[PDB]
Protein backbone atom coordinates (compact mmCIF):
# COMPACT_ATOMS: atom_id res chain seq x y z
CA UNK A 1 0.00 0.00 0.00
CA UNK A 2 1.58 3.51 -1.64
CA UNK A 3 -1.60 5.41 0.10
CA UNK A 4 -0.24 4.45 4.12
CA UNK A 5 3.00 6.77 3.14
CA UNK A 6 0.62 9.27 3.34
CA UNK A 7 -0.25 8.70 7.00
CA UNK A 8 3.40 8.57 8.90
CA UNK A 9 2.96 12.18 9.91
CA UNK A 10 0.37 14.06 11.24
CA UNK A 11 -2.39 15.28 8.34
CA UNK A 12 -4.90 18.35 8.27
CA UNK A 13 -8.42 17.78 8.03
CA UNK A 14 -11.08 19.41 6.57
CA UNK A 15 -15.18 18.03 7.00
CA UNK A 16 -17.99 19.34 4.82
CA UNK A 17 -21.18 18.27 5.57
CA UNK A 18 -24.45 19.41 3.81
CA UNK A 19 -27.56 18.78 5.52
CA UNK A 20 -31.12 18.24 5.09
CA UNK A 21 -33.21 16.62 7.96
CA UNK A 22 -36.85 16.46 7.40
CA UNK A 23 -36.51 19.28 5.35
CA UNK A 24 -34.79 20.97 7.35
CA UNK A 25 -31.43 22.28 6.05
CA UNK A 26 -28.39 22.80 7.68
CA UNK A 27 -24.68 22.95 7.41
CA UNK A 28 -21.48 21.94 9.04
CA UNK A 29 -17.97 22.65 8.66
CA UNK A 30 -14.86 21.20 10.57
CA UNK A 31 -11.28 21.80 10.78
CA UNK A 32 -8.64 19.85 12.83
CA UNK A 33 -5.95 17.05 12.14
CA UNK A 34 -5.28 13.05 12.60
CA UNK A 35 -2.52 11.07 13.40
CA UNK A 36 -2.59 7.83 11.92
CA UNK A 37 0.30 6.50 13.81
CA UNK A 38 -1.58 6.58 17.62
CA UNK A 39 -5.41 6.72 16.01
CA UNK A 40 -5.74 9.87 17.74
CA UNK A 41 -8.02 12.63 15.74
CA UNK A 42 -8.75 16.43 16.76
CA UNK A 43 -11.66 18.52 15.49
CA UNK A 44 -13.95 21.45 15.95
CA UNK A 45 -16.94 21.23 14.25
CA UNK A 46 -19.11 24.27 13.97
CA UNK A 47 -22.99 24.90 12.36
CA UNK A 48 -22.48 27.52 9.95
CA UNK A 49 -26.61 27.96 9.57
CA UNK A 50 -27.29 28.34 13.22
CA UNK A 51 -28.55 25.66 15.37
CA UNK A 52 -28.14 22.57 14.68
CA UNK A 53 -31.74 20.63 14.40
CA UNK A 54 -30.12 17.53 15.30
CA UNK A 55 -27.81 16.40 18.48
CA UNK A 56 -24.16 16.97 17.85
CA UNK A 57 -23.68 13.30 19.05
CA UNK A 58 -25.38 11.37 16.08
CA UNK A 59 -23.36 13.21 13.28
CA UNK A 60 -20.38 11.87 15.05
CA UNK A 61 -20.04 8.58 12.73
CA UNK A 62 -20.83 10.57 9.57
CA UNK A 63 -18.38 13.32 10.22
CA UNK A 64 -12.07 9.63 8.12
CA UNK A 65 -11.49 5.82 9.32
CA UNK A 66 -8.17 6.35 7.03
CA UNK A 67 -6.86 7.67 10.47
CA UNK A 68 -7.06 3.82 12.33
CA UNK A 69 -3.70 2.79 13.58
CA UNK A 70 -3.75 -0.65 11.98
CA UNK A 71 -1.10 -2.75 14.16
CA UNK A 72 1.91 -3.68 11.92
CA UNK A 73 0.58 -7.13 11.29
CA UNK A 74 -2.74 -6.00 9.69
CA UNK A 75 -1.57 -3.62 8.07
CA UNK A 76 -2.50 -5.73 4.78
CA UNK A 77 -5.97 -5.07 5.89
CA UNK A 78 -5.97 -1.21 5.64
CA UNK A 79 -8.24 -0.65 3.04
CA UNK A 80 -9.26 2.98 3.73
CA UNK A 81 -5.48 4.00 3.46
CA UNK A 82 -5.12 2.14 0.22
CA UNK A 83 -7.85 3.84 -1.70
CA UNK A 84 -5.61 7.05 -0.41
CA UNK A 85 -5.04 9.59 -2.02
CA UNK A 86 -7.56 9.41 -4.74
CA UNK A 87 -10.25 8.33 -1.91
CA UNK A 88 -12.93 6.20 -1.46
CA UNK A 89 -16.45 6.90 -1.15
CA UNK A 90 -18.75 5.91 1.99
CA UNK A 91 -22.05 5.72 1.97
CA UNK A 92 -24.38 4.65 5.27
CA UNK A 93 -28.11 4.25 6.32
CA UNK A 94 -28.49 4.88 9.95
CA UNK A 95 -31.68 3.89 11.36
CA UNK A 96 -32.99 4.91 14.69
CA UNK A 97 -34.88 2.76 16.97
CA UNK A 98 -38.69 4.18 16.70
CA UNK A 99 -37.58 7.47 14.88
CA UNK A 100 -36.01 8.51 11.20
CA UNK A 101 -33.22 7.84 9.57
CA UNK A 102 -30.25 9.08 7.92
CA UNK A 103 -28.93 8.64 4.80
CA UNK A 104 -25.19 9.62 4.19
CA UNK A 105 -22.99 10.01 0.83
CA UNK A 106 -19.37 11.11 1.30
CA UNK A 107 -16.19 11.28 -0.61
CA UNK A 108 -13.08 11.09 1.60
CA UNK A 109 -10.02 11.83 -0.59
CA UNK A 110 -7.03 14.06 -0.56
CA UNK A 111 -7.40 17.63 -2.00
CA UNK A 112 -3.87 18.98 -1.82
CA UNK A 113 -2.38 17.98 1.27
CA UNK A 114 -5.86 18.27 2.99
CA UNK A 115 -7.34 15.04 3.54
CA UNK A 116 -10.98 16.02 3.13
CA UNK A 117 -14.70 14.31 3.83
CA UNK A 118 -17.32 15.93 2.09
CA UNK A 119 -20.56 14.96 2.91
CA UNK A 120 -24.41 14.96 1.87
CA UNK A 121 -26.98 13.65 4.45
CA UNK A 122 -30.84 13.45 4.51
CA UNK A 123 -32.81 12.47 6.59
CA UNK A 124 -36.20 11.55 7.01
CA UNK A 125 -39.29 10.14 9.11
CA UNK A 126 -38.13 11.87 11.91
CA UNK A 127 -40.82 12.51 14.89
CA UNK A 128 -42.02 15.66 16.51
CA UNK A 129 -41.17 15.30 19.90
CA UNK A 130 -38.63 12.64 19.40
CA UNK A 131 -34.96 12.56 21.11
CA UNK A 132 -33.20 13.70 17.96
CA UNK A 133 -35.83 16.48 16.42
CA UNK A 134 -36.56 17.41 20.35
CA UNK A 135 -32.30 17.57 21.22
CA UNK A 136 -33.04 14.61 24.06
CA UNK A 137 -29.57 12.83 23.55
CA UNK A 138 -27.19 13.34 26.56
CA UNK A 139 -23.77 15.53 25.28
CA UNK A 140 -21.30 12.40 25.31
CA UNK A 141 -20.53 9.12 23.11
CA UNK A 142 -19.90 5.75 24.37
CA UNK A 143 -16.85 3.94 22.75
CA UNK A 144 -18.09 1.29 19.98
CA UNK A 145 -16.62 -1.62 17.95
CA UNK A 146 -17.40 -1.51 13.90
CA UNK A 147 -16.76 -4.57 12.14
CA UNK A 148 -15.30 -4.26 8.78
CA UNK A 149 -15.91 -7.18 5.99
CA UNK A 150 -14.84 -7.02 2.47
CA UNK A 151 -17.43 -6.68 0.18
CA UNK A 152 -15.38 -8.06 -3.11
CA UNK A 153 -18.15 -7.42 -5.41
CA UNK A 154 -18.01 -3.78 -5.07
CA UNK A 155 -14.20 -3.71 -4.66
CA UNK A 156 -14.78 -2.22 -1.15
CA UNK A 157 -15.37 -2.51 2.13
CA UNK A 158 -18.88 -2.89 4.34
CA UNK A 159 -19.88 -2.42 7.96
CA UNK A 160 -22.98 -3.03 10.28
CA UNK A 161 -23.09 -1.40 13.52
CA UNK A 162 -25.13 -0.20 16.54
CA UNK A 163 -24.13 3.06 18.46
CA UNK A 164 -25.63 3.79 21.56
CA UNK A 165 -26.77 7.14 22.57
CA UNK A 166 -27.83 7.87 25.91
CA UNK A 167 -30.87 9.71 26.37
CA UNK A 168 -31.20 12.27 29.39
CA UNK A 169 -34.07 9.85 31.27
CA UNK A 170 -31.49 7.40 31.10
CA UNK A 171 -33.13 5.49 28.58
CA UNK A 172 -30.93 4.62 25.20
CA UNK A 173 -31.34 5.37 21.83
CA UNK A 174 -30.49 2.73 19.51
CA UNK A 175 -28.89 4.01 15.92
CA UNK A 176 -28.29 0.77 13.28
CA UNK A 177 -25.51 1.68 10.57
CA UNK A 178 -25.41 0.27 7.32
CA UNK A 179 -21.90 1.19 5.56
CA UNK A 180 -20.42 0.67 2.13
CA UNK A 181 -17.15 1.92 1.20
CA UNK A 182 -15.72 1.70 -2.64
CA UNK A 183 -12.82 3.26 -3.98
CA UNK A 184 -13.08 6.39 -6.25
CA UNK A 185 -9.70 5.18 -8.11
CA UNK A 186 -9.41 2.00 -10.18
CA UNK A 187 -5.76 1.33 -9.02
CA UNK A 188 -5.48 -1.53 -6.88
CA UNK A 189 -7.03 -1.89 -2.94
CA UNK A 190 -6.48 -4.33 0.32
CA UNK A 191 -9.15 -6.32 0.74
CA UNK A 192 -9.37 -6.98 3.89
CA UNK A 193 -9.51 -9.79 6.40
CA UNK A 194 -12.49 -9.52 8.59
CA UNK A 195 -11.81 -7.80 11.78
CA UNK A 196 -12.70 -4.50 13.84
CA UNK A 197 -12.16 -1.13 14.31
CA UNK A 198 -12.26 0.03 18.34
CA UNK A 199 -13.46 3.64 18.93
CA UNK A 200 -13.86 6.01 21.36
CA UNK A 201 -14.77 9.36 21.51
CA UNK A 202 -15.16 12.46 23.74
CA UNK A 203 -17.27 15.60 22.92
CA UNK A 204 -16.31 18.92 25.27
CA UNK A 205 -17.05 22.52 23.96
CA UNK A 206 -14.66 25.95 23.57
CA UNK A 207 -15.34 27.83 25.81
CA UNK A 208 -15.00 30.73 23.61
CA UNK A 209 -16.58 29.83 20.61
CA UNK A 210 -20.41 31.49 20.12
CA UNK A 211 -21.76 29.52 17.45
CA UNK A 212 -23.46 25.98 17.65
CA UNK A 213 -20.09 23.40 17.75
CA UNK A 214 -18.68 20.39 19.08
CA UNK A 215 -15.17 19.59 19.82
CA UNK A 216 -14.07 15.99 19.18
CA UNK A 217 -11.17 13.71 20.24
CA UNK A 218 -11.58 10.72 18.77
CA UNK A 219 -9.07 7.21 18.91
CA UNK A 220 -9.81 4.45 16.10
CA UNK A 221 -7.79 1.45 16.54
CA UNK A 222 -7.84 -1.72 14.17
CA UNK A 223 -7.87 -5.57 16.10
CA UNK A 224 -9.43 -8.74 15.48
CA UNK A 225 -6.55 -10.18 13.99
CA UNK A 226 -3.56 -11.78 15.79
CA UNK A 227 -0.43 -12.91 15.25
Amino acid sequence: SKGEELFTGVVPILVELDGDVNGHKFSVRGEGEGDATNGKLTLKFICTTGKLPVPWPTLVTTLVLCFARYPDHMKQHDFFKSAMPEGYVQERTISFKDDGYYKTRAEVKFEGDTLVNRIELKGIDFKEDGNILGHKLEYNYNSHNAYITADKQKNGIKSNFKIRHNVEDGSVQLADHYQQNTPIGDGPVLLPDNHYLSTQNKLSKDPNEKRDHMVLLEFVTAAGITL
